């Protein structure tokens, strides 16, 4: 039950971390990025890193060479990550030990995805069969679903999926389906409702047909406040046309844990598909969380998605640190943010189906590590997790690369493609093109443009310095061969163990949210003021003036 | 022509600015927020402002209360706005003098919504009745089309809207189509085609018919790269169905004023859509740009959120600065970016239809004041623009809010809601429950939990820290009636005139983009690079490495 006392306490009492700084102040801070590759040729060679997808047989190109890195400051990397136990924290979360401190519970979303099935347990109990039983569940559904076996309550092929759940159990969900809707059935139509705001249920349902629309109701405890007012709403609109409860079973099913509270709901017990509490929900796509996906791509896809996250799993869990891919894209996290004052992390697909990736990763990386209080309860002296924000490119480009170029922001960036297209439009024309921008915006951004290259082409002397690129700005480079479901999986585990990594070096808890809680219950205090005549006034003056605004304008007492 | 000296160089040698730091250093750093409602119950009344919407006959209160704000604070800012000469610069932009220095080009989309048709001119000529002519050319296809008097080349009514273009060209019409969709017409679908990544242009003609789909080709050149490639795709799309380049005037219409090269394309010159060249493309949605808006919601619809910004662009040129929203709102951005030290801006609207909201945001604030260059050449001594960003909540408060409330960045936060919905489903439930989350959450992050009354509701001594929530983390309210069209066009008036504010503080050029052209230039190289055998070895090592990984991958010689 109870363990060992942290390793350390602050990460600023770890003598490299001093010796980071140290470094930083002597020569980090001076690093001049083309100046580097001018004067080592194999800059290349010593920072890049290939990572093998053995499941579609490809691989995936990680250059870190144009990073604020020589090979003395990856050395001292290593090292702090030594010194803060890195690798003991991540054997320790692969063991099964309740690693989320603050709540005693094991982190497993890793099992989720242990297609090999090695033994994995949670308090001395393997957790392998339980996992294997519910994705057995997963694929008969979903191959009823698909094959139109499952009928609604007039005999009708399901047609429309509509997923209804807030965070995790909506997120993920959406990016994936959108970022493999190459592999999606052509006859299903995706709608994903997750804000309490009454738009999303309504444009949901109104191109929505009760005989043919099957929900997904996605809730742990199946009494989230905002997935349980939608998924009513949901209901109603279905019985105003069903009549009949017990048509329910066939349009409803369950991604939970509460038997009582869906069965009360009128969801067949027989159709719950339940995930963990050692599964977090920024985690939770891995596990029954992620049922639209694998009805919309079909099971052998979804468990595709699994593997790639397995062979990254594998490669994290075995790599040295000198090699080990996430690792480092962790440990320059914590050199930008905590040295060079970094506060955002920018990740720009170079994909289009991949539009909502920056968004997955902004709840994964910032829940996880939007935090403040270390393993020994004492406040960070340092800053934790960045924002982290994007959108493909080449769109991003035209919206705030002006301010990546010649901003005032040092923003590390990570750009992601594919070298194939699963949609080679015009003999690969527009394939040719998105490729030379991923490989030129990067090329830029280190190399920059001088006023003496910008006065040898013309420009008016006094325009120079508008022209002008300092450059230097860093990058991460992802090649991958193509977006499959496996090598999906595989760049997910990346940031997920990117995320894990500065977690351990910031000594913090990746795996709870405890600052989500206060919101929540003044959200509820206030919701039971606005439906009472005459209350409201017990708030500071703002709030009191806001909710009384509100009150006015919306017509309530 | 010419004009005179700017009034000053660097914002860092203002009076008022150095007394802001004075300011900063002896008080402003202190301000406890719960601290100053506590003893200022006049606190909201002193710092809040109520806008009037003269079109939809409605108030939008605007609350700058939460913010690290004094009487004083206030005070100094609007004495920093003055020795900035916020006015003066408002003035000459509409009075359409050449305010964009380093293109030599008046800044006037503020004449595109001039609905009362005041007097408004560049170089001397007015550009009242070109602008009207556009609007009315735009109405009567507008109106054409909806109708069905507009006919495919087989006769049939126009049923799909395909907009292709880049940046300005595509970020507004999605955004206003999607805030506004309640307003759209039931039989229309659009398709917004903006990245160069063939999966754009693939998914939207998938699912389209040449015999009903209308395309929109949104360039002021008429040869944008991106948007070339897309449209020439789209054309050999139409043409394998269509056949006869006769019926393409039929389908394809253009934003542009390159009347060669569109009618070249095949498109009837009398279906040009102008836009001047003093409209930005981030300030274009007004313009001819807007055409897939009117032709969704209709003109009447499309005029009335030209009226709100002109409603709004009246309050910016009339009222005192004390009283002027967008200016305390840019002030603010000043304050907290140059003396707080925030590198980003967060803006949530509490409403799902404006999910595209921050997207556009994210343009036009960091294009326009991602830069460091003064008017009077030299660099900037000071932070410039943010990093923008956001999602719609609630959604983003189970996606990133932990982060916002427990982590280590100071987030200037705008959250926006309407008081009542478009779909009012439950009996208004929705609504309200959306209404308590808008209010608690500026709440929460006002006042926080201390570690007191956290131990008071039973946490475990040992989990206090975790628990506790520091509060102090500041936030702007705005509370519209209902976002109707011009409620909308207020709005992001209200954005352009705030990012109007920081740059005239800043002394920057909001309305270039020059940090836009380094990628453009290299990509192109790289492009035939990749098209050359053999080619491609004159970079840096790592562009090197990765176009031959590249070029390995994607099979080019
Ligand atoms: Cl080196
Ligand atoms: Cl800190
Ligand atoms: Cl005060
Ligand atoms: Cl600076
Ligand atoms: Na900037
Ligand atoms: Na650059
Ligand atoms: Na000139
Ligand atoms: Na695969
Ligand atoms: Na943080
Ligand atoms: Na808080
Ligand atoms: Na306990
Ligand atoms: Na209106």
């Amino acid at each position: 039950p109870l363990g060992s006392m942290p390793g350390f306490s602050q990460a600023t009492e770890l003598g490299a971390w001093k010796e980071l700084q140290e470094h930083h102040n002597s020569l980090g801070r001076n690093i001049v990025l083309k100046e580097y590759f001018e004067k080592d040729p194999q800059r290349f060679e010593k920072f890049s890193r290939t990572f093998a997808n053995p499941v579609d047989n490809t691989e995936i190109l990680f250059d870190f060479s144009k990073n604020f890195l020589t090979e003395e400051t990856l050395a001292l990397l290593v090292k702090l990550a030594r010194e803060a136990g890195v690798e003991e924290l991540r054997d320790a979360m692969f063991k099964g030990d309740p690693i989320n401190f603050t709540e005693d519970r094991a982190v497993y979303h890793v099992a989720l995805r242990n297609v090999t099935n090695e033994p994995m347990q949670v308090n001395g109990k393997s957790v392998v069969e339980d996992v294997n039983s519910v994705l057995e569940h997963m694929k008969e559904f979903t191959e009823q679903v698909r094959s139109g076996e499952w009928k609604g309550y007039t005999g009708k092929k399901i047609t429309t999926i509509i997923n209804i759940g807030i965070g995790g159990s909506d997120l993920g969900p959406v990016m994936v389906t959108e970022a493999l809707k190459p592999y999606g059935a052509e006859d299903m139509t995706l709608h994903f409702v997750s804000n309490i705001d009454g738009s999303h249920i309504a444009e949901a349902l109104k191109h929505s047909d009760p005989e043919t629309t099957l929900f997904l109701i996605a809730s742990k405890t199946f009494t989230t406040a905002e997935t349980t007012t939608n998924a009513n709403s949901a209901k109603k609109w279905f019985l105003e046309s069903a009549k009949d409860e017990a048509h329910i079973a066939k349009h409803f099913v369950a991604l939970s844990t509460n038997e009582e509270e869906v069965t009360k709901f009128g969801i067949d017990k027989k159709n719950m598909f339940g995930f963990a509490s050692w599964v977090g929900g920024r985690y939770s796509v891995w596990s029954a969380i992620g049922l639209s996906v694998a009805l919309y791509i079909g099971f052998d896809n979804f468990h595709q998605f699994l593997a790639g996250a397995h062979a990254m799993d594998k490669h994290f869990r075995e790599t040295p640190l000198e090699q080990n891919i996430p690792v480092l894209g962790g440990l320059l996290s914590v050199w930008y943010s905590d040295f060079f004052g970094a506060q955002t992390h920018l990740v720009a697909p170079f994909d289009q189906y991949l539009h909502r990736f920056p968004a997955y990763l902004q709840q994964l990386s910032m829940e996880s590590n939007g935090k403040a209080i270390t393993r020994t309860g004492e406040y960070v002296k340092y800053t934790t997790g960045p924002i982290l924000f994007g959108e493909p490119a080449t769109n991003a480009q035209h919206s705030f690369f002006q301010l990546l170029h010649q901003g005032t922001k040092l923003i590390p960036s990570d750009f992601i493609m594919a070298a194939e297209s699963h949609n080679p439009v015009e003999g690969g024309k527009h394939q040719r093109m998105l490729a030379s921008n991923f490989l030129a915006q990067s090329e830029a951004l280190m190399v920059g443009k001088t006023p003496e290259q910008v006065k040898t082409e013309g420009a008016p002397d006094n325009l120079v310095p508008h022209k002008t690129f300092l450059g230097n700005r860093p990058t991460t480079s992802i090649l991958a061969q193509k977006i499959t479901p496996s090598t999906l999986g595989a760049l997910i585990a990346y940031y997920e163990h990117l995320t894990f990594t500065e977690g351990a070096v910031w000594n913090i808890n990746s795996f709870d949210q405890w600052g989500v809680e206060l919101g929540k219950v003044l959200a509820k205090k206030i919701q039971k003021e606005l439906e009472t005549p005459g209350a409201g006034g017990d708030h500071d003056a703002s709030t009191s003036g806001l909710l009384l605004a509100f009150k006015k304008k919306a017509n309530l007492a």
